[PDB]
């Protein structure tokens, strides 16, 4: 339905120049570009597959050794692409769900599973460093829902030895709500 | 007075989920929530000392082994919990001074001890990481009263080889003090 | 025409001091004045020369050793300084230049040498982290002066080994426009 282009890069400047060029490459939009750690940059796209691809192909190429990585993940729910440049509104507030995972890949793939099996909404995508740091979503709905939303993922990031941990929280007290939905 | 209560967890999604469970606990506030370093995250309460130490009881349960240290602060004076939090309002801008610790803990008492001894009003302590890192206050009042707070200040931190350094400034300069008050 | 000067300490408590003190002592302007890593703060001022050497000769002695480094650049274009301290704004679209280098010093340099061998705007001028990190400027103009000022500023950072990358961009994307040039 939608891909997520991933291009990770130790150049800030060689990071705008692939922007640039990447979303000249092809019918893609930016959700994500911005410099992390001491001095690296990342971006991440959207698009139908074939111009996900191009672009990632075409900063790939652009790159060259200041490519950290680059990826792209094919066939993602599209209400995932807004939880990762933005926040998703809430629809329904019974629970929240929360699962974090080692690497942005692992997070997106669980949090689109989440999306396929169940009728949560996912409020947001989070990073904490880069591709390969820490990332956790954000889940809310109705508590069976969630329920099942975060089982799904646990069991994505799970499979591959890079679920960190899974927390449901029914009825999420005042003082954390804004916290947990908006970051 | 009032408690201090702190953890720190490896885990985002554990840390939200201890937040949550903290608060539903006991009759507290909390004071501090946010992620730091590399995928870390710190909860800060504070309230009546059964509270804290029940929330912190909790909450330290909860963490298992994603727990980096928790710590309760008995008798610690209601205005250093606002400062912890957000800002105090100046009341009297004569001189500034300025302690810096290791440690938040060392932070902490070195600044109740500085309002218990003095009249200055305590403006913001500041953490650069967690629980054990860099950490600093601001103190705000007549000079002879920010001399005061500042030598109790550092000896206290002194005492156990935690002082960093400190400063106390008469009329500081006119681009130097919103960044002093407000951070 | 205008100088910077720049001072790198280990202590927030010590940085705040040495601001304070750098203003009273001379005629100049704080440009920068904020923490970095786990801990550091940076200051930099500019002002004439010689209100600058005498702040920074004020500032290196106040810091002891808790000094990381300290410099004086002399004979920097005027409008260097707004860079430093936020955005210059622009004047002309047709093209940006980004210009990346490890060090300030290497990229205030560059940037002087840009501004005054073509007729760009230096729109402004970033650092990762201190003194030593990644550093990158960004200018705008006509795509030849651009060109021209992406060439000096290269050359300036690569006669030392610090330029990291270089980049001439016609025509910016509208989805990376703002991101060049507000950072």
């Amino acid at each position: 339905s939608q891909a997520i282009g991933i291009l990770e890069l130790t150049s800030i400047a060689k990071g705008m120049e692939a922007g640039d060029a990447m979303l000249k490459s092809a019918n893609v939009n930016l959700l994500v570009s911005k410099t992390i750690c001491p001095g690296k940059f990342l971006l991440m796209l959207g698009g139908d597959v074939g111009a996900v691809q191009q672009a990632i192909a075409t900063g790939t190429s652009l790159a060259g050794d200041m490519l950290v990585d680059s990826l792209v993940l094919p066939n993602i729910h599209a209400s995932v692409l807004p939880a990762i440049s933005g926040l998703n509104s809430v629809d329904k507030r019974q629970a929240v769900g929360i699962v974090e995972t080692w690497s942005v890949a692992a997070c997106i793939c669980a949090a689109d599973r989440a999306v396929k099996a169940s009728n949560v909404t996912l409020v947001r995508v989070h990073m904490a460093f880069g591709i390969g740091g820490k990332c956790y979503m954000v889940v809310a709905g109705d508590v069976s829902d969630v329920n099942n939303a975060v089982t799904v993922a646990s069991e994505s990031a799970g499979e591959k030895g890079l679920l960190v941990y899974r927390s449901v929280i029914p009825r999420p007290h005042e003082s954390m709500w804004r916290q947990m939905v908006e970051g």
